[PDB]
């Protein structure tokens, strides 16, 4: 670099050091405050883990509610008969290898399809993970061989390929790391979620733009002056008709108020079991003289020149200590911000960052731990990392950055990043917009920590890179030491791994509707009928077991009546 470049880098670094100093001690006390807030709402309430099958489907099939895989599949007799024969073809190594490779060779087979097939296949094989794991390794070996002989960059492997195999590997980790979540990593993940959520609610949150006073995200940082006050509402408990205190802000929209009330009044109950804010009316008991109900929008909402403001608690002049109850029930809207970085905001981000730091450190540390709180490294991780090492060794590939990159690409950069961004895949919780925004910043820092690539700090650098510039180097060392420690461990024998996989398959054998998964998967058989059949006819091993004739029978059987 140039002397100028180095000069401006050093200035930016001390400029950062300066703003960090302004907030350092304040952050320490803010954290302690958050931690006692946290140990209250949860330390005496059970972490709301989803059950395995719900978690699995949330991850494997993102955003799909009531996936067929979790429910009955009433189907014609000939259809079920055909599907069961298809299911058995999936237990043929030669068939499944050929099936997947054929699909991927098709240009109409999209990235979306690749994920769909990867998820359906792993669900269908959930009861036979020992078999599945053998097939997965072959697929990965096939992918690695192909790419290294297409003569592509080693490090560039398992990154952009986005193969069915890589997606199946992610699903494989998803199945086999649930215990680790339950026992070790789930807690710090959940606590980070709670910390972020709680911290955001300490200040104004715009119900329309999703911006927040205390945003960890520069993009969602409220950039205007917002005066506000902390109110305490006393909510009539849905029991004695008994009451509880809830902290809210005067600027909070009525829905936000209702959601805050719900969170406290139902603090023990998992989210999906609570009533919805929109199915309740907030009623203000200044009575028994008067019981008046508040909403985001009613006859009193303020409208000015085509702008319509969401009603807040302050709109109704709700007073601190007010009694309250939750009872079953061409225009531009705005809430706090109406639209027709500087030091002050950089320091605000830094205060939030500093306040949440410990929760982030806890998560990253346990994700990259080999012997956490007495527990042991999950077998799936040692097994797969050893496999990757073997694949590297097969080619004399000694360069540490290669296997480091493969391991990062395969595990933390897919599985972990995904649950960090989406804790609601693991827990029965609601992740709101501002929380999602903060988690995105955390996920990016996490991603950066897994890279061997250098961190080039500059003004044009993303906020996360700037905020966490001093933390990344430490995190990177944790990751390096993680891979190192795992490699030193004793290899898991094939018999031991198989026994483990058999036990996992047994535990969850009936968690999913395999027939439903089979029917969904069969869609691709018919869309690429001709290509598949041709491949089965061409491949020598496929003929050995007359896979072509078997598929033909299935295709016919499903039509018959």
């Amino acid at each position: 670099s140039t002397q100028d470049a180095d000069r401006t880098l050093k200035r930016l670094q001390l400029q950062m050091d300066n703003l960090e100093s302004r907030v350092a001690l304040e952050c320490k006390e803010a954290f302690a405050e958050l931690q006692t807030d946290i140990n209250e709402l949860t330390n005496h309430v059970q972490i709301p883990f989803l059950d395995y099958r719900t978690y699995a489907v949330r991850v494997l099939f993102p955003g799909i509610e009531a996936h067929p895989v979790l429910k009955e599949l009433d189907t014609p007799p000939n259809v079920e008969k055909a599907l069961r024969l298809f299911g058995q073809l999936l237990h043929s190594r030669a068939f499944l290898l050929t099936f997947i490779h054929t699909l991927e060779a098709q240009s109409s087979f999209s990235m979306r399809d690749r994920g769909t097939v990867a998820s359906l296949t792993m669900v269908a094989l959930q009861s036979r993970l020992d078999y599945a794991t053998g097939l997965l390794k072959q697929l990965l070996a096939d992918l690695i061989e192909k790419n290294l002989e297409s003569k592509n960059h080693p490090k560039l492997l398992l990154r952009r390929t986005e193969s069915v195999a890589e997606k199946m590997l992610t699903n494989w980790f998803t199945f086999l790391l649930h215990k680790f979540l339950k026992e070790c990593a789930g807690e710090p993940l959940f606590l980070l979620y709670c910390a972020i959520k709680q911290q955001m609610e300490k200040g104004p949150i715009d119900a329309i733009t999703g911006e927040a006073r205390y945003s960890l995200s520069e993009d969602k940082l409220i950039r205007q002056q917002i005066d506000y006050k902390t109110l305490t509402l006393h909510c009539v408990c849905p029991e004695s008709e008994a009451q509880v205190p809830v902290k809210v802000l005067n600027c909070d929209s009525i829905t936000q108020a209702k959601d805050k009330l719900l969170d406290t009044v139902y603090k023990g109950i998992p989210y999906s079991q609570r009533p919805k804010a929109e199915d309740m009316d907030l009623e203000w008991r200044q009575g028994r003289m008067a019981r008046i109900i508040l909403q985001d929008e009613d006859i009193t909402t303020k409208i000015e020149c085509d702008w319509k403001r969401v009603n807040s608690l302050a709109h109704y002049q709700v007073t601190d200590g007010s009694l309250v109850a939750l009872v079953p029930k061409g225009t531009k809207l705005w809430h706090l911000v109406r639209n027709h970085v500087s030091e002050i905001y950089l320091t605000r981000l830094l205060a939030t960052k500093g306040t949440l730091q410990k929760f982030v450190d806890d998560l990253f540390e346990t994700v990259f731990s080999t012997a956490h709180r007495g527990s042991a490294l999950p077998l799936a991780i040692k097994y797969m990392f050893d496999f990757l090492d073997e694949q590297a060794d097969q080619r004399q590939i000694s360069d540490p950055d290669v296997r480091h990159t493969w391991k990062s690409n395969c595990l933390p950069l897919r599985f972990w990043v995904n649950v960090i961004k989406n804790p609601q895949f693991v827990f029965d919780i609601h992740k709101n917009s501002i929380t999602d925004a903060c988690l995105s910043v955390v996920a990016q820092t996490f991603m950066d920590s897994c890279s061997t690539s250098e961190h080039r700090l500059g003004k044009d650098s993303p906020s996360n890179k700037l905020l966490y510039a001093k933390d990344i180097p430490n995190y990177k060392s944790w990751v390096e030491r993680y891979y190192r420690d795992i490699a030193k461990m004793a290899s898991i024998s094939d018999q031991d791994m198989d026994a483990y996989l058999v036990e996992q398959s047994r535990l969850h054998a009936n968690d999913f509707n395999v027939l439903s998964a089979l029917s969904e998967l069969y869609f691709y058989v018919t869309k690429y009928r001709q290509e598949i059949l041709t491949s089965l006819d061409r491949d020598a091993s496929c003929r050995k077991h007359k896979l072509r004739q078997k598929l033909e029978q299935i295709i016919t059987l499903v039509s018959s009546s």
